[PDB]
């Protein structure tokens, strides 16, 4: 079989109508997907799906970036692609001309990451396995062959990665059983969007705990008085035993972040996410040093494994987020997970976007099985939005993610959803723009 | 007057035909420009020009990113835009949805930077001044009003920037006279492209020195034996008194970079440019610590002022490059120049791309007049390619840049050049692709 087309769609959801996903930096996001399909001349089931998550404006540019990769993939042998995902990723990441648009950052890199992710979806489907098992069941050699070790020789060599993966082999099967029977811890951010009223915040926080979530997260960062008020209300609503994280979405400078967190510390903060710019490694370390022991995290916007390496080297974080679509696809996230494991830093996957819960759950689960063997000390983010648009929506049971069973990356979306929300000619948008 | 249109063009030059611009990372670049025009309903002279520099593939995506900004600018009052370039820049950089595609990095940020640069071109033209004088003659208050101080409070506050600018006021006029009469030091990289034969390297290096350049730069990084051979040949060709820099274009890891430079040190290296990833602040510092006193530089791919801040804080560089199109336009480069001045780090502007000499010369000259008052200790890069396509090509006299005189950013390109090299329907490409 051959990849005969790279199809792209600019799909946007009107989440801003109710301010779902709203925060201090992004006050009215419209969760969007630069959706891509790697089509083949095989069975209808033999296709790869992926998407870049954006929040509205710019999604057309992001979609255009993905479409520009068609000549790089159309015509390739399916067997050749899935048999060497490392070579496939490099075919895109090593194109020096595309690197100039980055390198390995921004629109062009996320576009590359979406095509790479679609290829892993295609591979998992061909293997008749949900992506987490596809990844976790590859041999240590097959796994490191997909990783780009450039710029990491000082922190993680191929031999060091192999050692970590080989050390985990004996328990892979047992952990797979544990995951399937117990699920993976989750936490929810849906009760904390900044655009919600105090009444809605409290109502949703209570429902979240009622649903079994042992941790919730609130957006903060626009007004300290508002944050103090909201954190007090949420803490009172959930009780003293539920963890409560806060997310500043990059709003603060180093000094202000320290002073701001000093005023929220009394409410028992699980961690402060993105207190400052996602590029400020030294800044996060300075903030962490100033507010310790209040935990600091960052990661959903971290451009690539080189920046993650530095965050770990500089001791800028207590835990990190990883994102399925921000970096160079699965290949890059595997490098990041191995770096986090080697440095002994917990990973709390980011999923605050359409389709992100569906995608990222697989990376966290593969990590548990083949890399760390640790999940009760961490959690996968969850947001209660737009799951109805995916063929294999995530399943949460008593605050825990159930392991996916169907083949693939869970990225495939309902054609009806694409038809209704494609921008700007989709049914909803033609009516809305009118 | 009003901005009535944002016109964009995908222009690509076949520099790969002779491997002009070739290096270890980018072996066959096709110097390209994602050209933009801010058109108004005023005089034909009243327009803003700008461009994002890329090396071929991907330029269509970059052009699309710029075109996507039309709704943000079309309809704006020319007087309102030029009277507050800080507000104009923020209108684009503070669009949270566009920030998600970055933030402040990659394709979307460079697109924003090109539109911002076009606005400064428009402003300088309205003022009937070449951009360097337009910038250097603004009051300290007007200058800081254009700067985004977010994420810089720990290294450069508004008051600190004002102090530096005010300290320079007394000598602004005298330095303007000095620049106009003496020119600004330059160095050339055109003799050192990696794709050239040893014979061509030597021939061009000799011509470069004959033309008055006191410094040349060679691309290195693919094969150490080749680098040793080429550096020996170039050094012998130029003599012991001419400075010779080398550029690895991000090829090495930390350890290898140190070992590689140890083998080139005997040829008297002026500086090693981009020894590793443009995102590795800690890595550049480690390399610098290992090869000192051999100077280390980086900057042409540095995504924004936040990364530059860290490079300075971490002592990762001996000198930095700045680039007119890589960051958020003039506004961001002013912040970077002020950071470099405050930290006492020399700036050697990057210009290895089409139109970059034309653009960046203005930033270096404005810096000399209004910020540092230092130029004999540094130099502006020059490449001997494609200047014929610009209405106001740079002028080099005895190895020094002559100060531009015509109004603007020198970005305007000949319509005939655009017609011939527009991709893929331009005259040259239709014939070439055939
Ligand atoms: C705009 C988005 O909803 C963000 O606020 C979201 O990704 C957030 O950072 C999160 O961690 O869930
Ligand atoms: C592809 C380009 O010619 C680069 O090699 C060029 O920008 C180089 O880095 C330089 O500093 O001139
Ligand atoms: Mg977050
Ligand atoms: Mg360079």
């Amino acid at each position: 079989r051959t990849i005969i087309a790279l199809e792209t769609h600019d799909v946007r959801f009107p989440t801003s109508r109710e301010l779902d996903g709203s925060d201090a930096m992004n006050p009215d996001p419209d969760y969007s997907a630069a959706y891509v399909v790697l089509r083949t001349d095989g069975a209808e089931d033999l296709a790869g799906y992926g998407l870049v998550f954006t929040i509205g404006r710019g999604n057309d540019v992001q979609t255009a970036a993905v479409a520009a990769l068609a000549e790089h993939v159309v015509g390739l042998s399916v067997d050749k692609v899935i048999a060497d995902l490392g070579a496939f990723a490099r075919r895109l990441t090593n194109d020096s001309q595309l690197r100039w648009l980055g390198p390995e950052k921004g629109v062009m890199h996320m576009a590359i990451g979406a095509v790479i992710n679609a290829a892993w979806d295609l591979a998992a489907r061909a293997a008749n396995k949900p992506l987490w098992r596809f990844i976790a069941e590859l041999t240590p050699e097959q796994l490191v062959d997909t990783i780009d070790f450039r710029y990491l020789s000082d922190a993680l060599t191929r031999d060091e990665a192999l050692a970590i993966l080989r050390d985990a082999q004996p328990q892979r099967a047992a952990r797979t059983a544990t995951l399937i029977e117990q699920g993976y811890p989750a936490y929810t951010t849906s009760p904390g969007w900044l655009g919600y009223s105090d009444e809605k915040l409290v109502r949703l926080a209570k429902e979240a705990v009622a649903d079994g979530f042992r941790t919730i997260k609130l957006a903060v960062g626009a007004n300290v008085q508002d944050d103090i008020r909201r954190c007090r209300l949420a803490r009172a609503a959930i009780g003293p035993d539920i963890a409560m994280a806060v997310d500043a979405n990059q709003r603060w400078d180093v000094g202000p972040a320290i002073d701001w967190m000093r005023q929220l510390a009394e409410f028992d903060i699980a961690w402060i996410e993105e207190p400052t710019s996602p590029d400020d490694v030294l800044g996060h370390a300075a903030i962490r040093q100033g507010i310790t022991p209040v935990p600091v995290s960052t990661g959903e916007h971290t451009q690539n494994r080189v920046v993650f390496k530095q965050l770990l080297q500089a001791g800028a974080v207590d835990l990190i987020q990883i994102d399925a679509a921000r970096v160079g696809g699965v290949n890059e996230n595997l490098a990041i997970l191995l770096l986090a494991a080697k440095f002994g830093v917990r990973v709390f996957p980011h999923a605050g976007g359409v389709g992100l819960c569906e995608l990222v759950q697989h990376l966290a689960m593969a990590d548990f099985v083949a890399i760390t063997g640790k999940m009760e000390d961490r959690a996968i983010e969850f947001v209660d939005h737009l799951h109805q648009h995916f063929l294999d929506p995530v399943r949460i049971q008593h605050g825990r993610y159930l392991a996916p069973e169907v083949p693939g990356f869970s990225a495939e979306m309902h054609p009806a959803s694409i038809a209704e929300f494609s921008y700007p000619d989709g049914r909803f948008w033609v009516e809305d723009l009118a």
